């Protein structure tokens, strides 16, 4: 990922516009729709600490991810993220610790005031 680039041309998709999820558009989707709360999402990912020093992908797994958009099943920064994304499209999201594991983070995973940086793609998503 580009995480200079995300910072230097990101668009800020907070509410506070405090600049804490950054997103980029990798590749453009094929639908004008975006995905409402309660909706099941299907995606592949990748995702790592800033740091460099830890990695995750849905591929690890062999399967698409799926969650519920908005339900706090995930980090704020994908609730938030994945709710402005079209079907097919990749982006870059860089996300401040506010909007994903804070102070105490979640280790050994992730250290305290960790900045992370995922690439997400949207597959599908469908109503409730
Ligand atoms: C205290 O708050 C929480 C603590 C822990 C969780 C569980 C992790 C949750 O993961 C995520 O929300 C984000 C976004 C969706 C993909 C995974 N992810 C991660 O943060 C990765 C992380 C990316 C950066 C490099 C290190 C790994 C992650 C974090 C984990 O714990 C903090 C994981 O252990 C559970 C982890 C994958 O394991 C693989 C799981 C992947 C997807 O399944 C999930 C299902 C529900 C929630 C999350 C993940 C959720 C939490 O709150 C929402």
């Amino acid at each position: 990922g580009a995480p200079a680039t995300v910072t230097e041309q990101g668009e800020d998709i907070t509410s506070k516009k405090d600049r804490g999820v950054l997103k980029i558009v990798k590749r453009v989707g094929n639908g004008e729709e975006t995905p409402m709360i309660g909706d099941k999402v299907y995606v592949h990912y990748k995702g790592k600490l800033s740091n460099g020093k830890k990695f995750d992908s849905s591929h690890d797994r062999n399967e698409p991810f799926v969650f519920s958009l908005g339900k706090g099943q995930v980090i704020k920064a994908w609730d938030i993220g994945v709710a402005t994304m079209k079907k097919g499209e990749i982006a870059h999201l860089l996300i401040k610790p506010e909007y994903a594991y804070g102070s105490a983070g979640s280790l050994p995973k992730i250290p305290s005031n960790a900045t992370l940086f995922f690439e997400i793609e949207l597959l599908d998503f469908k109503g409730e």
